[PDB]
């Protein structure tokens, strides 16, 4: 299993000790608060109703938490993912990323904490 | 497993297929947008600004996920529990429930949804 | 988990402390030699060649792994249960107890060793 | 999970569905009847009394089940393997195979039942 924190400042995100293969089933739990910019904070599904200016995830709310399988595209997590396994031809080691805009993280704070494990199959 | 919503409206709770025995590890996942009465929507950390006002659970913001095993008192679960032990002489049916004040529930919209499982022990 | 030797000579049988709940899936491993009175030895499926002559359990061979869960008549285990759920209405304690003669378990030896543990359910 | 067949007679052994990855923890339940060559029958750890006359695998008795994990040598099954490790950090297919002298097979009789999957981690 692995722990740690993701920052919402951190453009490049965290890279795990999970490395997801073809068949994984894993779970993953996020928790916390984090901004954008704002003085207000959100959970890791983000800000429902913040305009979409140029996420690296379109499909997940602005300061949701994302993540990339290897070279992957943006894959939400959100909360998390219960006993999930990946589309067909995604694999490689799990990054845990703040869903903001490009060059556009600085005035961003908080972060969420996760836990992520491999599941029976 | 079981998997199903959590209606923000619900005062009396959702009760579960999950019997908690002692030793048992857990895992639940929550997901959703759930208002205590605003326009705005919340997830399962609920609103970190809004006072308690006699809330089900004090240990959980306003709007939160809470639930109850067997005879215990509201417990935190918030977007989840990852490999979670309950506390000594914790048991029985899980029913989970949206933290707000009892006698307010009507004006509440929306939903968590939540996946529990038992896990490797 | 539970781990441990299950010794061919104890009519009694290894109190393990695995209760089994209803809805549990349970896997056990077991390995080793051992004998009902001969100079040979048989793994823990037993020997298919000795007739049944008042075996505690009649649907498993002489020298094989049996349990009882509770108060439940014996279960044959033989080399092990692989993400095995009981019938109903059977629950409690695992035993684990060599498949023997009442009485005649005194020229025993050797022991199976058993690994049991819950599953994700 | 993969659920199969171990036929005795089979030199070349049943590939499973199986890939073992770097950190997988893996159980393996074998159970059954099987013979190398005379009328008798053995479970899945073989026949102790048995001299090795050019065994596919030398630290597993004749009419053993063994396995390959891609590029590995054989590696003892027996009975199973409980929340397991891959010593050497072998990956790939894993292969099961009858431990027998090779060109041997074509007198053997039985089969072992198999069950194996990945566990939590
Ligand atoms: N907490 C709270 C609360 C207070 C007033 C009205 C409501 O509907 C509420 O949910
Ligand atoms: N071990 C062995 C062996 C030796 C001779 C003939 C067989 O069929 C065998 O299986
Ligand atoms: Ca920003
Ligand atoms: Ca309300
Ligand atoms: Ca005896
Ligand atoms: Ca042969």
């Amino acid at each position: 299993a692995w722990k740690g924190e993701v920052l919402a400042n951190n453009e490049a995100g965290q890279v795990t000790s999970i490395i997801y293969n073809p068949g994984d089933v894993i779970t993953i739990v996020a928790a916390g608060w984090a901004s954008y910019g704002p003085t207000q904070k959100w959970g890791p599904q983000g800000d429902r109703e913040h305009p979409d200016q140029g996420l690296i995830c379109h499909d997940a709310f602005c300061g949701a938490l994302v993540m990339k399988i290897g070279n992957s595209g943006t894959i939400p997590v959100n909360t998390g993912l219960f006993r999930w396994v990946a589309p067909n031809n995604v694999q490689g080691a799990i990054t845990l990323i703040y869903n903001d805009v490009p060059g556009t993280y600085g005035n961003n704070s908080g972060s969420f904490s996760v836990n992520i494990g491999k599941d029976q199959s």
